[PDB]
């Protein structure tokens, strides 16, 4: 038997096969199973909302229609030039935005066909897809982002999308984000879509991204300490009253102030306080304090400048730097601990 | 009755269905009602003038022909594939930037056809549409952005645009923007076109936006006053004539400027002034009262530097300082309380 | 008689209508009226050199083919899907970049036909075009933007190009741009272009645009007189030699430029010199002097550092300073009003 | 004669025209002159490495088919939508990226053709094109930027390309560029191109470009010699160690520094050194020579802080003030006219 | 013989050619031999994580058929306009993003066919391709960018994909990138895949990439060696209290900390320490040492601040200063040559 004349026998002229009726027509809602394979993923940005990610969608059915039982094998792998011709369900995504296909050389498509008729159908796309990422908790926080598949055109009467009930999502060995660290849970739960035209069929998928707080460490948290314990040592030998003395605490405001501003560029804007803005303004509280002390011991001072009530300032004056001396370190260390460990048991929670 | 026999007699050779004819020719003008689904909201910009939203139009017509009355059910779900042959009414908007259309696997389209002729007609798309946002008060305003759909091709004796009575305009729950709150008003009125080619039919859709302040307070309002409160208490306890007493208002200088620069950056240009200008106005014009009196001091300082003299200048000195300390605090707080009252009603007319 | 018969006689096989052929053939030239109507105007931007506009193209021709006379009515409103077989002129813009159509549900594009012949062609289109400003003086200046139209691939012998004796350019109702107020002139001249292949047809159309100083003035002058002021009160009350003293002079020096570098950010490079640069010019002129008269005073300070020679050191330190007192303000009057004065009648001669 | 009759004749089905088969097939190599005109010019970018441009391409050549001798006239203007079925050279650029069409209302292309067979090609289109620019000395540089047009699919034996004798580059009137002047010289020579597959023929067009200095002298040669001689007379008058002289040269250090680093911010990165990073590094070095004499004259101070001894220090360091006096001005006076003069004979050269 | 009659008769109608069908049907799998040319080279940029090439694919393959063996000479340069009719195997990037093909003037592809059978297929395509740098060590690093070739709806057994044994990978002669060294090495292997569906052939090529300090070290060593230098110097001869000598070390803070957030700019985010940043680092602790010493150095001051107790404190504190003065060369010494020594051998071992 010759390739050409069975070919175009199966979905031809001489076929009664019309690309435009649904397979069981008049009959039960035509089952549909979708596997997704993640080419890539990554590019995702917090101030668009959304994630880039090339996936190559899998979807099998079945036709009545389209069994041939002449050949003695199997299947079939056909060209993906007469693709118009077979049947296609339809399926967009709701979250989406742009998704183009891939066209280097030739298309990139793929066709199979078994005996009894379960057809096999690829398609390479990029997508780019929205996110809506919560950001309570800005160094340390778990993002979920939605993906979701639906029927565009049918009810539920047709074309019901089933998953797969294994290796529904696969992912290519060795990939990696340079920001964030997937997490290999991938939890998977169909929600059914509801409007006034009527009911049409969705699945959903879910992916869990844990952010590596590494970057931000060495970035603000680690110059911010160093700020401030020169800060601290910086009054704790400043002696009595000097211009030069006030420089030391001028070049802190400045510089924390900068990094202050500096910090909050990436970030989109958003209502509700981050925990790197907390953490900016209790630092912000400890260097105003610093020149609060000044000032108070410059007070005493200056009410000192008689020979009794000079003992007396002296000495009160003395009492204020040791007290700053003592206080300064042990109130900042049982407040940063305290909030190490209540965002550390807030991300144990989540 | 096969379905492929009865699907090319509605709209095919031996139908006299020509697809350049309007229904009803030589007839009363064609009424449509059109129904808008707002699928996804946000990214507006206020430099570009404009927003990106994701409708899912729908339009229903009646036509006399395609009235089959041979099946035994109300209505057919047809394939998206023959709507080149249907004809379709033309539909364009006014304030529009791109607005291409979805072909993620199949192109999104929605074919419906009832026993009496009544179709329904359903597309996505994503429209990029000019917003002329007045900004007169920033921080807090509302803003009005219209939505414009007018017939390009035909005058007022054909083809008449209707709104729908009962929900026309529907948003998708739990949808949220990240600057803006959306009032659910939704107000609908329409306004012909006049042309010297002729009259065209218009409909027009209007959303209100209400910003959130939280970010902006954040960001501006509340550094401000801590600058503010530092200048006041840094001269306040300022002794005598030091330069070190000077380093406590340049810091504030610099800082001050920096910001209200930085403030200045999102926003396009325009004519009239906004409020936080006025904000930055006065909080520049405090920081620069404070040199002015120091200023003063200074020369009365240098008059001082006879003994009958002394005194006075002394005692006048003084009372520049007390003045100083009394004034500063109070004339502040009479203003900016008087402010934000001002704004409040203004807020509360509009 | 049915419309599709009298329809298909008019442009198709039974008519002997070759698109291929202009009307009037080895006759006189082909006379076409050009109505332009612009939508919306703006997105201006220096550095790019163009501008942004949305036109609604029309033109109109007489064609000897095309005469009915067989309908009781005037004109025909067809649709827009045979406009390919409806010869059309060639028409393309000279200064134009992109120029993409608009394909939103349905093409743009307007057909309409009379009893006598004459056509009504419309087509929507946005077209980024080229301006060549001139940027000789930067706060106030007329820019002249050019759009021109003309024919690509016809001789003088066919397809003349004339502008219309009424209305030749509308603008939509309320439109304005942020920037610019749009001046109510719109002069129209035509210019013929020479090649070495031949001579082809070209028409002009001109706009005036005058930019707003507003922002201009509170981004920039304000300030900068605000540090002017400052300087001349500062060293106005300035005793002796501290080192408090510099510290005036001293943010004045880093603010200004700043500023100055600035205000050189959102302009392309040019060679010649702006008006801007002149001001910010003059400014660091005025305050390089104050460090100036400050060394001076300082190196009669020092030669005073014996009683007789002391009383004239003393009192020519004074008249330095007296001196140095009357003649600020004066110079810097009669020259900023000398300033504004010659640019206000610049403007007016232009 | 018809002019439809004459013109389906001509390139149709009676017509043994194969589109597929080139001109004088099995003979010698078809001729091609080819004739460029630059619509416009600009838009050059340092980083990118590329510029935009403009053309309009005409190529002639000739065939032994379509020859008609049968209307009394010499060429005719034929449609330019036939174009398809004439054979077309192939032509691609090799230092290309993009080069889209234009297609405003009607594709803009020109088709001629004479008695004897000579054709007429006209085609608009847009280029990127790749410009390795070599930037060794940036503020003065000749830069020469490269247009290849060569044959993809043909070997030496078919489609030789030659320039045109007389008017081969032509510009328009008026056309003029912010940045650069162009020169008037525009030489013209070919190189073959050498690959396995074949020998491919290929044509090249020079431009050579001179930057304006006039920009760059304003923008940092001007405000730096002012901080140069600024900080000049600062020290010449400064005496002895007051904490306010050292102010004097604290603003010079951070405003060069920032200019330094401004000026190295629109330039790609390259390993070599500019010329105006010299004039940087230089500049730097007096100003960190300022610093130093400070020191030194502080030393001989802090030496001399007995009366004979006294009077030796005293004037040792008057002796290092005037002699820093005499040596600051000469050495920058002998250095810059130097610069100036080495570079002025390098253009000259080049 | 006439050209048309052969070529219609080679792939047309009489021929029973089915372009449908893989050649060898039901045989052994077609081997195919896959040659690159690249054209040009560049673009790379480390926050994309991709860059951009332009390659002149060609790939060859037998066919029984089309074996002419009637014409006298070997080989024939067809069309490239019937290229459809001809199969063409399917060939897609892995790490590809976008790749459009290039159409100016006309298509740039190539056809050639050999008595035999043996084809040619030349396609000229602009590729960006993803490249997982890693920036462990950021001023010396070599940087492996893979090209991938597969075969996206073949198995094993057809269409095997096969390397050429001589000249598989040429490049342009002259052919340079501003930033990194190519590396003449290419060394080429071939890994398959394996996916669920089935195994697809693939084949790698790999570019090795060394990149240029001499940018690196003048914009960031060379500057921060001189802070360093300049610190050293301004304390060493640092006199005892003075608050101008603070000014020495505050502006090299500011400087310095300036210079450090700019280094960290270009670069995108990642959780491993750069080398830039442990240079950062130690110049930081260096200049925060000179603030130290200072205030050793004045509370040994401020307890001299009782004759016998003088001497020991003024000695202590001179012996503080001649240590300090030994010290800091020598242990910066003993630091950065050990540094760049470990940097030389691993760059070595790599
Ligand atoms: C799809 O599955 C459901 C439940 O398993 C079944 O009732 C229905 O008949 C199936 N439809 C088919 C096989 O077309
Ligand atoms: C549309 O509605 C108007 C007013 O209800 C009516 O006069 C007109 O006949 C309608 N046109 C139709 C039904 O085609
Ligand atoms: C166009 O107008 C000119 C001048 O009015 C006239 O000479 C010419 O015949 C006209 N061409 C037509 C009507 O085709
Ligand atoms: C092209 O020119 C060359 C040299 O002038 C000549 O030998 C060749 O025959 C020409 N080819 C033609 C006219 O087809
Ligand atoms: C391809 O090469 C392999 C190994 O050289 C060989 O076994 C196979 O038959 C070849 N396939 C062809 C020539 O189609």
């Amino acid at each position: 038997m010759p390739p050409s004349e069975f070919l175009d026998k199966l979905m031809g002229k001489v076929s009664g096969y019309d690309a435009r009726i649904r397979p069981n027509f008049k009959g039960p809602p035509v089952n549909v199973t979708c596997n997704i394979f993640i080419n890539s993923f990554g590019s995702i940005a917090e101030t668009t909302m959304d994630y880039r990610v090339n996936i190559f969608l899998r979807q099998q059915w079945n036709d009545p229609r389209l069994a041939y039982s002449e050949y003695p094998d199997d299947s079939l792998d056909l060209d993906p030039s007469m693709l118009d011709s077979i049947w296609k369900p339809d399926l967009f995504f709701a979250n989406e935005k742009g998704a183009n296909f891939h066209e280097v050389t030739t298309d990139n498509k793929l066709l199979r066909i078994s005996k009894n008729g379960n057809v096999l159908y690829s398609i390479r796309i990029t997508l780019v897809l929205a996110c809506p990422m919560d950001l309570k908790n800005f160094p340390m926080d778990v993002q979920t982002c939605i993906m979701q598949l639906e029927s565009f055109g049918y009810t539920m009467n047709d074309l019901i999308f089933e998953w797969d009930e294994k290796g529904a999502v696969q992912v290519a060995d060795g990939l990696t984000l340079p920001q964030f660290i997937l997490k290999e849970e991938k939890d998977l739960r169909y929600c059914t879509k509801h409007y006034n035209t009527g009911k049409f069929t969705c699945i959903e998928a879910r992916f869990h991204l844990e952010r590596q707080m590494g970057y931000y460490l060495i970035q603000m948290y680690i110059p911010s300490l160093l700020i401030v314990i020169l800060s601290w040592v910086s009054f704790w030998i400043n002696m009595d009253a000097a211009p030069a003395r006030v420089g030391l605490g001028i070049t802190t405001v400045l510089t924390m102030t900068t990094q202050s501003s500096g910090s909050r560029a990436s970030l989109p804007k958003v209502s509700y306080v981050k925990a790197i803005d907390i953490w900016m303004a209790v630092c912000l509280l400890f260097v105003f304090s610093a020149l609060l002390e000044y000032a108070a011991v410059n007070f005493i001072a200056r009410q000192h400048k008689v020979e009794e009530m000079r003992k007396l300032f002296i000495s009160r004056a003395k009492r204020i730097d040791t007290v700053s001396r003592v206080a300064f370190p042990l109130v900042f260390l049982i407040f940063n601990i305290f909030y190490w460990i209540t965002y550390k048991i807030i991300r144990s929670e989540d």
